[PDB]
Order: C-alpha cells, then sequence, then structure tokens
C-alpha cells in the first residue's frame, strides 16, 4: 500500500495464494485477467465477497472474469478481497526464496513481477 507490493502464500499442495498493489501509469485504463507463475500450473483471478443468504451475511472466495484499473490509478489484491487461487503446485516450495509472476492482461499484455515465498 505505497508502492508495487505482493507476496505468494506457499502450500505442500495441490493449492495455493498470492497477492500484489498495482497499478496503471497510462492514459488509457488496464484490464488484468490472470497471472501466470513456475510454482502452480492451474491459476485464476478472484474476489472475496460478502452476501446475503437468510437475510444474514455470509463471506467467502470465488473466481471473476477478471479486474482492471483506471487510467493513472491504482488497486490492491487484498486477502479480505481480489487474490490468485493456484492448483496443481508443479514445483515443491521453500519459504524465503521468490516467485517469478506474468500478470496478463486483456489483449497483447503481460507484465512480469517478481514477489518473495510466504510460508503459511
Amino acid at each position: 500500500g505505497s508502492f508495487t507490493e505482493g507476496w505468494v502464500r506457499f502450500s505442500p499442495g495441490p493449492n495455493a495464494a498470492a497477492y500484489l498493489t498495482l497499478e496503471n501509469p497510462g492514459d488509457l485504463p488496464l484490464r488484468l485477467v490472470g497471472a501466470r507463475t513456475p510454482v502452480a500450473e492451474r491459476v485464476e483471478l478472484h474476489e472475496t465477497f460478502m452476501r446475503e443468504v437468510e437475510g444474514k451475511k455470509v463471506m467467502g472466495m470465488r473466481p471473476v472474469p477478471f479486474l482492471e484499473v483506471p487510467p493513472k490509478g491504482r488497486v490492491e489484491l487484498k486477502p479480505g478481497g481480489y487474490h490468485f487461487m493456484l492448483l496443481g503446485l508443479k514445483r515443491p516450495l521453500k519459504a524465503g526464496e521468490e516467485v517469478e509472476l506474468d500478470l496478463l492482461f486483456a489483449g497483447g499484455k503481460v507484465l512480469k513481477v517478481v514477489l518473495p515465498v510466504e510460508a503459511r
């Protein structure tokens, strides 16, 4: 919550999670449609919601078709909110290394980042 700040939360498998602060320096908007990583096979952008059922508020996660960001704008993939779900962990994971990550955007854009391995 100041610059491009993110991390990947590991597991022994079959699934895991990844997060970041994300922002647009351009004069047209960004639309973030996924990511891509060496530590997982399946990877998906999800939300976390509040939603009513019995009139009472219930909370949980689900995939979204995308996220997006206005020009000169910013968002954060907060764990109580938007994030990546990971499935089929194609590497075993050891704490205190990094995950190379390709953030996927609508059309011919992908933006490469590198972010640390949290164990949790």
